[PDB]
């Protein structure tokens, strides 16, 4: 279990609105990395997922032997452990168990979540190029693996209702899932088939971030028209790209008890990878900006239960115009106008302040994470702290041109020294070993 | 415990003399590294020690937060686990437990060894520059830590007889120790004080490798005179630099039961870092070439017991002239003449063939490891397979100029597929994260 | 163990009813304080707990580094020792062991008690402002730590039955607990949820001190109506503020064996901090006056066992109208009428005479302690001796305006010189070091 | 025993000459004080002595019940314990045993020292005003008390040779003593009788600090004449005020084995209180400036042994002109000219840098401590860091006018976090409890 110094400083808003204005990032601290490196120049480690809870943490990433492209073979590394203080005062992520799922099943886009006594992981089995998954009417096989600290492993092929003949494809969002009220929730996304109930119920819906108007040169009517069209992709089998949540009851005999809960397209942008968080008793969702709006998207999720089962989800966006991501064409970090786009990168963000603490939800929110500071290239990894309109502290890593990809950020507090630490898990392009080196950068978020 | 595919292919001579002539190295294989990386540009991870036995493996290395020099602070990372096959057929070193000794005690030059149920580690506590340790008449504090898989940890400050007022300094050789007949043996080295019994008993002794004569231009009398002087260092407090073995009975209340057994200087070169091996029932020793002879030094060690206690050790060298190491001045990879030298690098070697299988011990021996291919710079890390006079297979890693340091090699066989794998743990200079990145390169040693 | 001069003069009624009329306080005596001081101007030491028994004494207090407000970080100082005579004849509290619980767990409102061979401490873990604890339906984590004189420490998270979904919050009373018939008893208080069995069973109950009638201007019916309403707080989550006792069997593997025993609201006032005492074989309880009645509240507690387990408690009040405490608004030291109040200070009192020695329980009781002599400000610390209606001896400490807070009083007798000493542990506001300086004032209670 | 974080960071020069130039004092840190407070307004706690060694620390101070003057009654508080880290990272001095010597023997001017397994304390028995001790030809009784952690206590009246009929008085210097090569050394001072061998051998000797010339307006001949006269006091029985060292072999049956070793008056100023230190293997001495030169006096002491017994001591002064002390009349902090003076205060200093590391001994020395910043009044306690000519970092405590007295400073390093902490034990005048409050201020000495 996690050390007493951390058991009470996890999954919370660590600072007050007033303190948020005076936060800065400290120097990077050196700790033994708990994320394994490749041992060949062409080895590829990508798509990490990290879940940290009161008792322990779970980590996982995908491994491909040659280069970063396969739809046949790949292995998935899973790791779990606890956090303990070092003599220097900062955290050490102690690995207590390691697993390497290597058996021929091509598990991809996996999201992992902490559960009492272990980790629950949700993956889908890839057997063809991503684009092909959208054209085929049949969805990929879905699997959830539960790995207990006692070394028992139970994997199940799941068939949640409302998937077959509704979703041409379904993928976990790769971002962490969360254990909530006896259920494990995972972010999901995919393509919905035209003519289905889901499609019809989503027809004509769209979402436009609160701060777009002042930055977009198009008129309201034009924005609305383009926003509505941004949820349909002709390149991806003419499917409605949808975001959502997969809720699974914690059982070892899962078959069709998990529930697919899609977000209303009136509250969320075009479906994309994502991540779920827990701040106290509130659930939050991070949605990758793979569409027209290039800024960080965070939402407070309200979950409704009907007869002990999740029946509906509602999302309220934290309005910002900060931390853009690199994109292609007319959808780069500089874009501000609605339209159809299918480009971007995963870059979640951690809320250091409570958006509900202001009279108007999210009027003054502070968050931290990493982002690729460029308009169209996945380059210049940069850790930062920002509010709705400005970056108030940042430090680029490496020299300009340094390639990087996804970035998963997680913060917790040492209730002993009373300082907040954040771990920025960044996929860095390496020139020595492997295509990428996923690094768990760690540093303090100083108040002052 | 290790998978059935490996429990019977550990610590043995894998090939016959005839097969040794036809061995070549396979491509590097990609597996998740079990050796942690630094998370800051200046973080320093160095001095690894690796022990692999029938049941499991133990690994450890030193961590310094800023740069690679301290005599005050440092932490020691320890890891342990097993080996299991991946779907591709090659090994995966599964970490089952991790430990980070961070408490203010500056444990250095640690050697680790596998013991039933865990790992036994031997370190010394550094409190001043190495050179100062040789001038001070008092030796550094010595410690042996036993870490059980059940998470019990027992550290003891040891005071073996014949150390105080005999050895100005004492250091573990960093190379792995071995569990032999109920005793844990570790390689050691240090400086002996003038006038002590050990000094007197070693007076006038010297060792000259069998293949030096044909390569040295000096006459026999001159060689002998210089060889005798090579065991005394004026730069290191005028001490006799000695090599040896520390034998500790496996107990949890060690105080003064460990025994310091020095090698006769008539059979070994000037003391240096080292490593102990187990090939069947025979013990072997690797001695770093920190003296005049720049070639790989391996010896078959014969241990004598008197009343259930190790009482004396004898070393028989495997005569070779292959695999030189980079050195300074007149002691570079090109030197062949006796004289006093204090330069070199750690680069052990694994015997793929039995030296005792030939009518004349070691007449035709084959070994594998890594070495820095240059005369004086720690550059061009290169994995190889060689016999007494030639390198018969090699592959440099990275481009020329690539900095590197120590190299620990270990081989084992998959009794299922019937192939031998070797792990080459090499300290590589990195430009991204940390000063060094210790990498567990792994590849097959193919017969053909 | 305590000196022979004190082993037989602890936890008893030291004077007869007749002698009580002639008691006066002696001069303060100077002894080395056994309560540690802060070393910074802003350091805060507060909430002491002191337990003294035949064999030894236990002491503890909370430490906050900056100012006196945190719900995150804080440490708890624990101390234990014995009493021995000085050459001047008076006591010296000799500390034989010290402990500083500093590990990130925010242990608050701790009560300590002497147990055979050590101390047992009961705390709750604070993670949010006190008021928030009453609104949240879930109670704070509860912990009991046993610290043996042999340095063994065992802390357990306890989950006594009837707490979850019954008590929105639960706190130790900070006053000392007592070891009674193999069980350790601690005073407790908190807020009970509406609709629970406890709530229903307490419905319509109330308590009005015997001497209120003659001092209150309201009629009987009005008093009863207001008294009933004084047990419910809208400011504190609309909970029923309850007082009680937590009984724990002396074990090192406590989980859910401790029992929560609430006082009948027909015999006790609104729940508040408190303390338990032992006078011979009788248990007594001190209840802080945080409600409408501002006078010292002491009760003789009758404990019922059913199958070797405490099953019910009954309280009989010692009727007095002496020693008021400062309060806010219409609940100052001058108030005498029932109504809802939530203000006051901790100020226990020691009974120098047996209340059961008079034909009518407590008709003539004498007690000693300290109190803040003012109507609404925590000012003018004053040690005193008083009976049911008047203060018969007192001496203010420092000049008027001197700030102070809690006061814990304990008396014992030197069976050698035959004199009674009382220790008045008072939280004094300091201007030099720290916010407060907890001082163990000691003086004699002279008969004459 | 002390925590692993400190066992290797005690009694050493922590910084290099270069780092000394960039040292500054950090904020005062709050830890539970291990020095007991008085419990009455007139209680007096004074004359502390603190010894810290690899294994543990020893502390002691004198207690007088009414005011700060007695030559009859007084008690001596002794305390011992270890150092351990708090969750905030800084030290906590954990008291593991307390003792209160209260028995009628008026032990004064006590110096304490750490010894294997306990503390050794040296006091003298006062029975009359100090001045009277110098006029009486007989010296006060001398005592050394050894207090073992196992609670065994052995006190012995000692009669070292060369004291009777040589020293009219003899006093421990109150500053800590040190355990060196099996002997416990304590600083001493007193008055020597005219006509004795010691007197004759000291005749015409004198010492003038290296930096006086440039600051004194008198010529060399005049300075020499006045310096010679500064070692004789007509006010104190016309005795030669002498400084020295008392060496006692660690035994439990001491009688006359302790040796009185006086300093040559050619190397030291007029005798005064003092303290001994250990920096590595070198012994250092601090001499209170109770004479004409008002600056901090530190000397490297060279001890000579003859037949296993200390036979002579030599002192080499670290030349400075920094950190003056308040004095009376023509001997205030502003004085620079030789002459007879008998005024000053105890204010030792800790050397953060090695004086022997410069080609010329002490050419660039850095030290830290506290001092009363005023010319003649014991006022304005101020902690500082200084070099030979300037104060490079300082922070006054409290407001101007704040009375204070002695100051004992001690520094050690956390080899885990790699930071140096210093404890400044200062006698502060208090207005609440007691005449003085001896406070163990603690803060870090930051490099930068
Ligand atoms: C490891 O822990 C899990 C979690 O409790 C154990 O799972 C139980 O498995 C049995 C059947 O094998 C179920 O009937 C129980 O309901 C499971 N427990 C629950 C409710 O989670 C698992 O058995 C443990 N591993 C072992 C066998 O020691
Ligand atoms: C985000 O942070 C920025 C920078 O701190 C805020 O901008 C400052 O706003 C204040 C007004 O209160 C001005 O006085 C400063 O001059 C602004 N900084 C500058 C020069 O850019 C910004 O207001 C914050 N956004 C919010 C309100 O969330
Ligand atoms: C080490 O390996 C080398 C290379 O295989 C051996 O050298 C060969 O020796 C044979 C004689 O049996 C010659 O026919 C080859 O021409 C040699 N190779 C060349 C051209 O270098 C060498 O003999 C081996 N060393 C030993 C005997 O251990
Ligand atoms: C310190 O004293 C306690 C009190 O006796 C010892 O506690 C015992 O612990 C064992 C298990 O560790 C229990 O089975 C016993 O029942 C305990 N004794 C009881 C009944 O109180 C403790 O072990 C002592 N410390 C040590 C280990 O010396
Ligand atoms: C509490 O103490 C007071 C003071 O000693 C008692 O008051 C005295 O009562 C007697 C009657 O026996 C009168 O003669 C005195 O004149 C009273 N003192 C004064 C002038 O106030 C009081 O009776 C005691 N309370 C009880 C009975 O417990
Ligand atoms: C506490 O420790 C001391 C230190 O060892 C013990 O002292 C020994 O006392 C005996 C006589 O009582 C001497 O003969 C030994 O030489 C002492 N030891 C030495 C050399 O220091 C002391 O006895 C211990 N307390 C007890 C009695 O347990
Ligand atoms: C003691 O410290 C002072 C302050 O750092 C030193 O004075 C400085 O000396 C340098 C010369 O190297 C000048 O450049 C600075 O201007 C001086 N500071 C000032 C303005 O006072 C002083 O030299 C140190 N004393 C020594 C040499 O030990
Ligand atoms: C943060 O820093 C500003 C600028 O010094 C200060 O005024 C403010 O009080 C700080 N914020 C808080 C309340 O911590
Ligand atoms: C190795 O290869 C050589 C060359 O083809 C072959 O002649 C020899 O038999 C092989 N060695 C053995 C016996 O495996
Ligand atoms: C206390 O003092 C009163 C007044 O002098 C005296 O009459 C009485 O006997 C004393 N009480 C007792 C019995 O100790
Ligand atoms: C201390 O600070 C000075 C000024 O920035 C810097 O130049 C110097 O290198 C530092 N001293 C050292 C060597 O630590
Ligand atoms: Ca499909
Ligand atoms: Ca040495
Ligand atoms: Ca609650
Ligand atoms: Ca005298």
């Amino acid at each position: 279990i996690n050390d007493n110094r951390y058991i009470n400083g996890i999954n919370q808003f660590y600072f007050s609105i007033a303190e948020g204005r005076n936060l800065t990032l400290g120097p990077l601290l050196n700790m033994p990395s708990f994320i394994p490196t490749a041992t060949t120049p062409e080895g590829c480690t990508r798509i990490p997922s990290f879940s940290l809870t009161k008792t322990h943490w779970c980590y996982t990433h995908n491994v491909i032997l040659n280069g970063c492209q396969d739809h046949v073979s790949s292995n998935q590394f899973v790791s779990m452990g606890i956090i303990e203080p070092t003599s220097a005062g900062f955290p050490f992520f102690r690995t207590l168990k390691t697993l390497y799922l290597s058996d021929g099943v091509n598990r991809k886009s996996c999201s992992i979540s902490t559960v009492p006594g272990g980790c629950m992981m949700y993956c889908f089995v890839s057997t063809q190029p991503e684009r092909d998954d959208y054209f085929s009417a049949a969805p990929p096989e879905q699997r959830i693996i539960i790995m207990y600290y006692n070394d028992t492993i139970v994997e199940r092929i799941i068939n949640p209702p409302g998937v077959l003949d509704v979703w041409a494809t379904l993928n976990p969002g790769t971002g962490s899932g969360v254990y909530y009220l006896g259920w494990v929730l995972f972010p999901i996304y995919g393509g919905v088939i035209k003519g289905t109930s889901l499609w019809n119920n989503q027809a004509n819906k769209y979402f436009i971030p609160q701060m777009v108007a002042a930055l977009c040169s198009q008129n309201q009517a034009t924005q609305v028209q383009n926003a509505k069209s941004s949820y349909y992709s002709s390149w991806f089998g003419n499917r409605m790209i949808q975001s959502g949540i997969l809720a699974c009851p914690l059982r070892q005999d899962l078959t069709n008890e998990c529930l697919v809960l899609p977000f209303s397209n009136d509250q969320v942008l075009m479906g994309a990878e994502g991540r779920l968080y827990m701040y106290g008793d509130s659930v939050y969702y991070y949605q990758r900006s793979n569409s027209w709006w290039p800024m960080t998207m965070l939402y407070k999720v309200t979950i409704t239960f009907t007869n002990g089962q999740p029946s509906a989800i509602s999302a309220q966006n934290v309005p910002t115009q900060q931390v853009p991501r690199p994109g292609t064409g007319d959808c780069s970090a500089t874009n501000r106008c609605p339209g159809f786009c299918l480009t971007g990168v995963y870059a979640d963000a951690w809320l250091l302040t409570n958006p509900s603490s202001t009279s108007t939800f999210g009027s003054e929110a502070t968050f931290t994470g990493s982002y690729l500071n460029t308009a169209t290239q996945r380059i210049n990894p940069t850790m930062y702290i920002a509010n709705n309109t400005q970056i108030i502290s940042s430090q680029q890593f490496g020299s300009s041109g340094q390639e990087a990809a996804y970035g998963h950020t997680t913060c917790f507090r040492d209730t002993g020294s009373v300082m907040v630490y954040c771990i920025y898990i960044i996929e860095l392009s390496s020139s020595l070993l492997g295509q990428f080196q996923i690094v768990p950068f760690i540093r303090q978020v100083t108040l002052s």
